[PDB]
C-alpha cells in the first residue's frame, strides 16, 4: 500500500501528541509531558484508497527532509502559536526548496473560551499560503481525522 509521511510541527503544548494520539489511539491524554520525539504509524482508508500513515510528532521550536505533508499547529487560545506558524512554514520551504509543499495550517483546542486567535485571523492566513485550514480539538476529537485526511489528499493532488 502507498505510505505517507505526515510531520507535525507547532509551537509547544498546541497540542501536536494530542492531536496524533486521538488519530491513532483514539484517546485525549490530557497530562501534559512534552514529547522529545515520537513516530506512528496506522493503516486506513481515506476516500476508499488503503494507505500507511507514517507520523512524526515533532517538538516546539532531518524531519522536514522525510516528511511528504506537513500539519502545522497552533492553538487558537495561543497568539504566538500563530505567529510562529510563519517560521515553520518558512523553514519547511527551505528544506523542500520549493514553494508548494503539501501542508494544513490546524487551529486546535477549539473547544476552549480562552480564543486570542480568531477564525477568520486564520483563514486569512491559510488563504495566502494556499494550504486548507482545520480548527480542531484533541479534546473533543472534532476536526482531528478531517486534518490528518485533508494533509493525506493535499499529497495526492500534489503527486497528481
Ligand atoms: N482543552 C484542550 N486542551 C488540549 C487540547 N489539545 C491538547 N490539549 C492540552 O494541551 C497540553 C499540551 O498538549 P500536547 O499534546 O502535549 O502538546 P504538544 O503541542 O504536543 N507539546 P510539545 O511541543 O511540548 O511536545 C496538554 O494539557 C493537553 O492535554 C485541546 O484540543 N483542548
Ligand atoms: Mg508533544
Amino acid at each position: 500500500m502507498t505510505e505517507y509521511k505526515l510531520v507535525v510541527v507547532g509551537a509547544g503544548g498546541v497540542g501536536k501528541s494530542a492531536l496524533t494520539i486521538q488519530l491513532i489511539q483514539n484517546h485525549f491524554v490530557d497530562e501534559y509531558d512534552p514529547t522529545i520525539e515520537d513516530s506512528y504509524r496506522k493503516q486506513v482508508v481515506i476516500d476508499g484508497e488503503t494507505c500507511l500513515l507514517d507520523i512524526l510528532d515533532t517538538a516546539g521550536q532531518q524531519y522536514m527532509r522525510t516528511g511528504e505533508g506537513f500539519l502545522c499547529v497552533f492553538a487558537i487560545n495561543n497568539t504566538k502559536s500563530f505567529e510562529d506558524i510563519h517560521h515553520y512554514r518558512e523553514q519547511i520551504k527551505r528544506v523542500k526548496d520549493s514553494e508548494d509543499v503539501p501542508m494544513v495550517l490546524v487551529g486546535n483546542k477549539c473547544d476552549l473560551p480562552s480564543r486570542t486567535v480568531d477564525t477568520k485571523q486564520a483563514q486569512d492566513l491559510a488563504r495566502s499560503y494556499g494550504i486548507p485550514f482545520i480548527e480542531t480539538s484533541a479534546k473533543t476529537r472534532q476536526g482531528v481525522d478531517d486534518a490528518f485526511y485533508t494533509l493525506v489528499r493535499e499529497i495526492r493532488k500534489h503527486k497528481e
